[PDB]
């Protein structure tokens, strides 16, 4: 009598409770899943090279050098490739379930492998040439049944494959379209830096010397980076896993309450702001600053409606310890730059009193 709704079978039924949308932005997200997985690897330190290819028949590609998919049998029985493939827990299995189509090409274990999965069915694995080099090969192509548009748009995926590149600096990511052949590249060597840089480009930086420093602790590892511009309003961009997370949470908490107390110190030492006078704001300090928070966790877990926020609690505390060790380092190192971006903070609270008075 009743039906119940398992696995890939769900997600054909509500595509958009997984993905998003059956528009643009779910379509996009089938290349998420699948370009995150390839960046995964470039992270953890395996793949230094990501293409992306939008083929001319709408299909995707995203070939990476990292080791490959495991193609080796699984405690299932199942090959690995077909398990992380066909079977949820989101990730990439969800591509799958939604694309008419869906071809992996494998390099490890010193052969060329091949699956293609027909309508999210393995038509089964291939052992083809030897090769030493490793690294896979996905293919997909989105389901017209599914989504109300199949057409990707190239500015989009070429700006989440750019800040891809500026999170991870030993990374390259190729974009290139064989529709309508138009190429970018992505390498960023400056990591962070030529992020802050990009930020702070239409803006006026009021000091040359840009903050850049790493933590690393237990489960977790943090990279910021960070410089001041005329700007009356903060420009703070925060990441975990690469992960875009825009509702932000503990690292972004970690790091705010680390700056805030750094400064305020930091300007009674110089005598800069009155003792007598009360401590800057988190508002007035970040006035104007333009920030990268990068972090690394081994199990993250995000909250909120967006599922854009980490919550990790044991970030918090890991991102404030290497903030206020570092920044105080940075503070003391540069006393050009600490003198004007404090100034910029009393600016920034005088201006509030100024409109509270007048009138
Ligand atoms: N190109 C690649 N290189 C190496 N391993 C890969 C890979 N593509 C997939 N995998 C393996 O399969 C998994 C991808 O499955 P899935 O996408 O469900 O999980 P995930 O670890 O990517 C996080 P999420 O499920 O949140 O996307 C990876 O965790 C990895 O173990
Ligand atoms: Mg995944």
């Amino acid at each position: 009598s009743i039906t119940i709704l398992e696995g890939l079978e769900a997600v054909r039924k509500r595509p958009g409770m997984y993905i998003g949308s059956t528009g643009e932005r779910g379509l996009h997200h089938l290349i998420w899943e699948v370009v995150d997985n390839a960046v995964d690897e470039a992270m953890a330190g395996y793949a230094t090279t990501v293409n992306v290819v939008l083929l001319e028949d709408g299909g995707v590609e995203v070939a990476d050098d990292g080791r490959g998919i495991p193609v080796a049998t699984h405690a299932s029985g199942i090959p690995t490739v077909d398990v992380v493939m066909t079977q949820l827990h989101v990730g990439v299995s969800v591509v799958n379930a939604l694309s008419t189509r869906l071809e992996v090409e494998i390099k490890r274990d010193g052969y060329e492998w091949s699956q293609v999965y027909e309508k999210s069915e393995p038509l089964g694995l291939k052992q083809g040439a030897p090769t030493k080099k490793t690294g896979s090969t996905v293919r997909f192509w989105a389901d017209p049944a599914v989504f109300e548009t199949t057409e990707y748009d190239f500015e989009t995926v070429a700006r989440r494959l750019q800040e891809m590149a500026f999170l991870n600096k030993g990374l390259t990511i190729n974009l290139t379209d064989e529709r309508v052949v138009k190429s970018r590249t992505f390498h960023y060597p400056g990591g962070l830096v030529d992020f802050v840089k990009h930020i702070n480009r239409t803006k006026n930086a009021i000091h040359s010397s840009i903050v850049d420093f790493s933590g690393k602790g237990t489960g977790h590892e943090v990279e910021i980076a960070m410089q001041w511009n005329a700007g009356y309003s903060e420009s703070v961009h925060t990441f975990a896993n690469t992960i875009n997370t825009h509702e932000g949470g503990t690292h972004e908490e970690g790091f705010r309450s680390a700056l805030t107390s750094v400064v305020n110190k930091y300007a009674k030492d110089r005598k800069l702001l009155k003792d007598k006078d009360p401590n800057l704001t988190g508002d007035d300090i970040r006035e104007g600053l333009a920030a990268v928070i990068s972090v690394k966790v081994s199990e993250p877990q995000f909250e909120g409606q967006t599922k854009t926020k980490l919550g990790n609690t044991e970030v918090k505390s890991f991102v404030q310890k290497v903030c206020n060790e570092q920044l105080t380092h940075w503070f003391e190192a540069n006393p050009t730059d600490a003198k004007v971006v404090v100034n910029k903070a009393v600016s920034s609270a005088q201006a509030r009193i100024a409109a509270r008075k007048a009138r």
